């Protein structure tokens, strides 16, 4: 099951990210019970805005909020719920409902596409701004978000750390 | 697995539907096996026809014909095969192959866009239209139904009831 | 082509509407090219976020920004851009942007294609989500474009959008 | 413009098909308007059926129902809606609507667009399954429309299609 | 989960495919963790290439390559990634990289459009000549592969008897 | 109509582009028919293979293949086919088939209609993976066509792009 999924081949560095909600989808929001490690439907989206990217989380981390650390990861093609990718941390978006969402793209076995991206600062402009205006815009119409800011890897490891021996 | 999924929050009010075949798809039929909780290929559809609504079923329960009690979900959007989906029951569709398929709508947690339907009487006069036509002739290629009527909220969770308890 | 469809069987009850954008698309802009009539891109939207209806226009009718009248059209399914629909106004969506005021009509499938919607009669008998979608989209599509901004109005109802109709094909003649 | 296209290239064994409605698609029924040329949403289909081939007409022909000849045309993949396609027919669904007679052409893909139909020379080469559907289909597609409905009488063979186009293209001269 | 689905309801007969990538999909090779029985994302093709057919494997089978017996199922309408479907098997294209991919057809059960489909010659020469190239080319810009020939359905069950046998 | 798209706002450096098959679509080659300017289908692709982008021409030009120049366009999302792009040229793939030499020129979204390309001034530019993928698609795209061969030779820049397109607009004329 999916929640068998290890954290990662080697945290913070190499890790794996459990795809609850792919890119550019219709506005479903799924999100894999803990419990059962089923996907469930957590609501309808009442925006018409779409997830920029992958979204998921990486097993057996627990971040303050409680959940495990919510990964965005932009891949070639959207990926299927459910689904598990292998990626490396460049960037975590810090918003304040305090909230932080990593950056992760896909590791290099896995495609070539991305082995340029090492930064939050690699990453395309427009991309981060897609992201940010997401998170900032798709509760309006439910909760609420303020986007503070973009982090850096080192950033984004230190969040996988804390939260993998936090769950620990 | 969806196996573990259990029935609902609070029977027959509050339910668990395990998706199966997703609303205007592909004519494939789905099924959950029952014994590894894995998405079987039950057939491909000889019809040109779709189900109208996502399919799927209530875990934990048990009819007369041997399965679970089988499920409509309209939602806004297409559901996954083996996605799981909050609803609440508002009326059933009583058949002869004698079959009953229940109609539930999503959970107010999930959506609002479904609060005003509480009874079999609050669904669109098209959509149980189509249910029943659809159920009337998606197996005349092969099997055969006759429809015999729309029953209420009342029936359709004495359904859920007695199947749930049958199924202890 | 497209630039002989009609503005409508009988202004302003019955209307075509030329679709442009697919409802619930990817974020492609098209835009019917008032000289060819081929459906151009207008442009790649930055935001993410999709027209929560199809839209597109009436022909033969000329606005005050100097456009045909852009009309909003719920369907049970998206259709494809370049397609004509006959429907019936319903609202329209009073808003302000960068250049002026701006006005988007609601309209919804005229029932010889449809049933379904019947007994929308009237801004107030769409759903408030589907208006609250509308609204908020308009509100936000534009908001990763520079210079560019939306202020919603409000709404207004049946007679308002004929009598936008009705001056728009006369202001086209 | 579509209105443009030729019946084919060597009638009635060499012909187009404007495809109006593809396979396996939302039930959305669209029609080519006649003097636009545009792609019309005609209606949404009531009943939760999909054309299991891509449907369309012979341009330039007029069979006694005053339309163009209609033609399912199966395809590896589904088509546009509004592309034309070279196809050399096979077999003809003859049936009976609440208007009186009615008849579909059953047209195969041209060798030269793909081989994978090279085998398929008359109506009885079809497989028995795909013949099945189609039948059903009209069949039933229409069976939630108040006072419509179809008798499927049966399926006539490539002379007796390529007959119907003969006579329709002459007619419509 | 599926790694409890059974190799077949009569080996070399009648056996079931789990499917990893579905027909006519975008380039992403996705593969079952035999660990966890979750799907991960294997890789994203390079070439501008897809499966010409669902793409999976028989479980509780060990080849020589390591794996279980792979195995191409052609279906009217692509198959969901991680489902399974009931098939008898029909040939095997054979190839060097050696290795052997299996061609198997829905099961009657499931549609009768395959009965006449009973060897490798039987399979439309157009589609062998698809699965031929397609495994002949899609790792060109990475692995190579060299397409030796089919086998027929005796062949392709030695495969699996033997590959069964082996994984005991 | 599409046979009444411009070849561009300013050749060579600012075209239009009339889309025939859509990136990462199903394999089916259309084709805009010169004399009726409808989509046709040209034919249905053997191989399991997908154009890498969207692939069209430039409306009014002419080159020594007797075609229109051939443009391949990427773009964040696939195009409608029978759409037009507005787009400035970087490259073209330089090539050898069964008929002679070919070019196919590499274009990409305009400034106008999006950003995301500002960065592609020249062949050089583009995503190496990208020119990896256009080139051995055409290198094997018509592997199981009997009689037909691709030998891709080479890129080459911006300037070469620019000059196929002035000398075939000329030419055109
Ligand atoms: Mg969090
Ligand atoms: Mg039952
Ligand atoms: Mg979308
Ligand atoms: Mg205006
Ligand atoms: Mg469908
Ligand atoms: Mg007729
Ligand atoms: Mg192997
Ligand atoms: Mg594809
Ligand atoms: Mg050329």
């Amino acid at each position: 099951s999916l929640l068998n999924v290890p954290a990662g081949k080697d945290l913070p560095e190499d890790i794996y990210v459990v795809i609850e909600i792919p890119a550019n989808a219709d506005p479903i929001k799924y999100e894999i019970d803990k419990e059962s490690g089923a996907l469930f439907v957590d609501r309808f989206m009442s925006t018409a805005m779409f997830y920029p990217c992958n979204y998921g989380y990486i097993n057996h981390t627990l971040s303050l909020d409680g959940d495990p650390v919510d990964v965005l990861v932009p891949t070639p093609y959207p990926l299927q719920p459910g689904s598990v990718i292998r990626c490396r941390p460049v960037g975590v978006l810090k918003m304040t409902d305090e909230d932080a969402k990593l950056v992760a793209v896909p590791h290099s076995k896995l495609s070539k596409e991305y082995d340029h991206i090492k930064d939050v600062n690699d990453l395309p402009e427009l991309l981060k701004a897609q992201i940010a205006h997401f998170f900032e815009h798709y509760k309006d119409l439910e909760k609420w978000v303020k986007v503070e800011g973009w982090e850096n890897a080192e950033a984004a490891k230190a969040e996988i750390v804390a939260s993998f021996e936090r769950a620990k």
